[PDB]
């Protein structure tokens, strides 16, 4: 349908590197909110799994994403903020609302 | 404390996808009633459109891991839904943080 999407980023944390990263992503908010097409970023901590968080980003299409936010210096500037936290690449992808 | 999701990643089968969102609809009134619930959302991948998210607002994690679970809603649940996923769910909690 015609409307918002969200990228699910589910972010695996080096053990001990959780404030740290909490931090980062605080600080790399703004970044988001002015990439074009971005309404909306949240942090998430799974209970059962510590290390383990969800990044949701709403965005008006899915190239706002994967082609505008990724070749922009704001990119390089997230990964310069939080890239040393993770403990691999995270699994990135993107939802659509249905109820 | 405060407010907690479930989380719940379902692969639903070839071309049960409809159905499945149709037994979500039909289940919202077992969520609604389930002790400590206060909403359901229901989303579907882009890149693998037989994958679903179900997102659960819970009190606390026991309301749904003890007290749902245990009830004869989350049998209806099952009845309604449950022939068509591709597997069994895979189900973590999550709470915000930012």
């Amino acid at each position: 349908f015609q409307g918002m999407i969200q990228e699910i980023a589910s972010i695996l944390v080096q053990p001990g590197r959780e404030a740290d990263f909490e931090a980062g992503v605080a600080q790399a908010r703004p970044l988001f909110m002015r990439a074009r097409g971005c309404h909306g970023v949240a942090l998430h901590r799974s209970i059962e799994a510590p290390q383990r968080y969800t990044l949701v980003v709403d965005w008006e299409t899915v190239d706002n994403h994967m082609v505008d936010f990724r070749q922009s210096a704001d990119f390089q500037e997230w990964r310069k903020l939080v890239g040393e936290c993770f403990a691999e690449p995270p699994q990135v992808h993107h939802e659509q609302k249905v109820l």
